């Protein structure tokens, strides 16, 4: 066990291993501080959970969190880099810290309102899918994907974070029609490259029904195969009263044909992650050898209903079994 040292932060008493040091607040789920680990050389972000153990809710909450953030060992995906308590014991066990690298610039930053060139949209997405293709090969789904979830460091590295706007949602998700596909996730990359690409939002709803009603402009009324998807007679005659080389004038037309078929309304039709990836678009990085997926992912536990010790408990095993990365 390594020692601790203790100080006063964002409100509360911040127990943290020694080889943590130069802690500043940074955001505020609890709260995070940048920090130097003097063990690997790394800025980092501690993030001090809060009130991870006050309810059922709370807890099977910090238990998931912990249980995808110690799976995801992937480079274009958030990883931990850390995990600890003070605790000495699950009967002493209260807090929950979480540690991975410090990131300071976000897809929005990188952007700035600015079209970025053909070949670094080509980059960009490109590490986007990457991601995607091993987060959905552990049949996860993002469902939120954004470019502030989008984390790019000075080398142009980009990591898929599950933290930090409707704009990026997928239709689907938007209608809350459940049983969703990991192409939601898709939808959403067509979006931040549409927007890349111009420098303009596609979809910059002012509400819901109204980005609902962009989105129809673009894409056109359901087609038949789709509309037979459709029980609702009125959801039906709803759709049908609201009704691309043009829209992305100037493009790659290899740029063009992926996103038309990205920006596909129904989502069986969407192409995969990995189908992108072999697209001629990303023929300078493309290696079917280096773009890995995932070790299965137990995620028994999201249909459990257990009381507040059991998650507890459950939380404080994965704490102690984690092995840092190499
Ligand atoms: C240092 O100078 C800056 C310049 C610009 C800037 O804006 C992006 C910021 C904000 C930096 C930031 O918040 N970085 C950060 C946050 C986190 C973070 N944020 C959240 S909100 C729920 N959670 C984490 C986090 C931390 C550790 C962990 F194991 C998991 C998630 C992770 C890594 N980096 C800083
Ligand atoms: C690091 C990027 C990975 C994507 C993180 C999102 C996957 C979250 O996982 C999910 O949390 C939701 C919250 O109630 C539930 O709706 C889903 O059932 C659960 O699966
Ligand atoms: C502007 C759009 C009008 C509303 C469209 C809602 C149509 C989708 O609604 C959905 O249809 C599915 C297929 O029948 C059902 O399984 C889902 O429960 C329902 O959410
Ligand atoms: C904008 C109004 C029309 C949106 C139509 C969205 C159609 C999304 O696509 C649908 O997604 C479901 C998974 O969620 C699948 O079960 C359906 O088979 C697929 O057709």
């Amino acid at each position: 066990r390594p020692t601790f040292y203790r100080q006063e932060l964002n409100k509360t008493i911040w127990e943290v291993p020694e080889r943590y040091q130069n802690l500043s607040p940074v955001g505020s789920y609890g709260s995070v501080c940048a920090a130097f680990d003097t063990k690997t050389g790394l800025r980092v972000a501690v993030k001090k959970l809060s009130r991870p153990f006050q309810s059922i809710i709370h807890a099977k909450r910090t238990y998931r969190e912990l249980r995808l953030l110690k799976h995801m060992k992937h480079e274009n995906v958030i990883g931990l880099l850390d995990v600890f308590t003070p605790a000495r014991s699950l009967e002493e066990f209260n807090d929950v810290y979480l540690v991975t690298h410090l990131m300071g610039a976000d897809l929005n930053n990188i952007v700035k309102c600015q079209k970025l060139t053909d070949d670094h949209v080509q980059f960009l997405i490109y590490q986007i899918l990457r991601g995607l293709k091993y987060i959905h090969s552990a049949d996860i789904i993002h469902r939120d994907l954004k470019p502030s979830n989008l984390a790019v460091n000075e080398d142009c590295e980009l990591k898929i974070l599950d933290f930090g706007t409707r704009w990026y949602r997928a239709p689907e998700i938007m209608l809350n029609w459940m049983h969703y596909n990991q192409t939601v996730d898709i939808w959403s990359v067509g979006c931040i490259m549409a927007e890349l690409l111009t420098g303009r939002t596609l979809f910059p709803g002012t509400d819901h029904i109204d980005q609902l009603k962009l989105i129809l402009r673009l894409v056109g009324t359901p087609g038949a195969e789709l509309l037979k998807k459709i029980s609702s007679e009125s959801a039906r005659n709803y759709i049908q009263s609201l009704t691309f080389a043009n829209v992305f004038i100037g493009a790659n037309p290899l740029a063009v044909d992926l996103l038309e078929k990205m920006l596909v309304l129904d989502s069986d039709k969407r192409i995969t992650a990995a189908q992108a990836l072999a697209h001629a678009y990303f023929a300078q990085y493309h290696d079917p050898d280096d773009e890995p997926v995932a070790d299965p992912y137990d995620q028994s536990f999201e249909s459990r209903d257990l009381l507040i010790d059991e998650w507890k408990s459950l939380t404080y095993d994965e704490v102690i079994s984690f092995v840092p990365p190499p």
